[PDB]
């Protein structure tokens, strides 16, 4: 870790903090929330160790990255934006691209707008959220779980950041990470309390030190949530601004991984869609999609040396 290279590049307008460690082919990746590049801590050691080029941003809005005041800098062409630049700055035509939960969501818009520039995407949790015209997302969100699932919660600004603050960042993010309990999280009415995890366990499990957790602790405790609410509070502006892309299909290359126990997984009819055929219809190159026996959300580091196995075997294809 201590091999690995923190800069600050400009990028897209902002200021952008990037990891990075090795030579070779960039395989990007892009974290979700509310992590940082640090959620990506083993694969950057591991494949930049297997002769790969592991690159490993914030993203706008999180860690050490520029956080934008106005909501609407989120939007998933503000992020695509900021990577089209950074790989433009990484001297490379095309990365193998490695994303997980909302990182994956800028992963599927990246490979829509310029699939030229990725060579093979390994897909983590999230998998392509297909637009349907009929209704916007988080509209088809609350009429299915209602006003207190997570989704719409996060969507009045400073509601759900008031009420993380009540109970605390180290609580907020212990109560998160540790999350077993799968289907679509509900927030208790009112306040966050049991939040996503109503039977928090009293040690971290065994993928998560106490130094990792402090880690995270220590950016968010100052820099705060809002940031990464923010896409999030975007989601109805990319449907309507995606219109474009109606019906479009993807033609990247793409394994797609997922923990079992996964809250994504477990809701809003995503098993169906992985394995039913859909998925598979608007991904022609999808490969054997994976599902990882008694694994939560966060697979990259609660079965993080499985995730390094996977990523390597797959771009090495290529």
């Amino acid at each position: 870790m201590e091999e690995i290279e923190h800069r600050t590049v400009e990028v897209n307008g902002i200021k952008m903090h990037v990891a990075e460690k090795g030579e070779g082919p960039v395989v990007l990746f892009l974290h979700g929330f509310p992590e940082l590049w640090y959620s990506w801590r083993h694969q950057i050691l591991a494949l930049s160790s297997r002769g790969y080029r592991a690159v490993a941003p914030d993203l706008r809005g999180y860690g050490d990255t520029e956080a934008p005041v106005s909501i609407s800098s989120y939007t998933g062409f503000h992020i695509v934006g900021d990577l089209i630049a950074l790989i433009d700055l990484l001297g490379v035509d095309q990365v193998f691209l490695v994303a997980h939960d909302w990182g994956a969501i800028i992963g599927w818009y990246l490979c829509t707008f310029h699939p030229d520039r990725v060579k093979a995407y390994v897909c983590l949790s999230v998998p392509l959220l297909h637009r349907d015209p009929n209704i916007r997302t988080v509209d088809a969100m609350r009429a299915m779980y209602g006003d207190d699932y997570y989704i719409c919660r996060f969507q009045k600004p400073g509601e759900m950041e008031a009420q993380m603050a009540e109970v605390g960042t180290e609580y907020v993010l212990k109560n998160i990470l540790t999350t077993r309990k799968p289907g679509p999280p509900i927030f208790p009415k009112g306040e966050y309390g049991t939040g996503f995890n109503p039977d928090m366990p009293n040690s971290l499990p065994s993928w998560l030190t106490q130094d990792d957790l402090a880690y995270y602790v220590s950016k968010y405790e100052k820099t705060g949530f809002t940031g990464p609410l923010n896409y999030y509070r975007n989601m109805n502006l990319n449907w309507e601004l995606t219109a474009p892309w109606s019906g479009g299909k993807i033609q990247v290359p793409v394994k797609f991984i997922t923990g079992e126990l996964d809250n994504v997984y477990t809701s809003l009819n995503m098993k169906e869609y992985i394995h039913g055929g859909g998925f598979k219809q608007d991904v022609p190159n999808l490969e054997e999609v994976i599902v990882q026996k008694n694994v939560a959300h966060f697979n990259n580091q609660e079965a993080a040396e499985e995730i390094n196995n996977h990523i390597y075997d797959f771009i090495k294809k290529f």
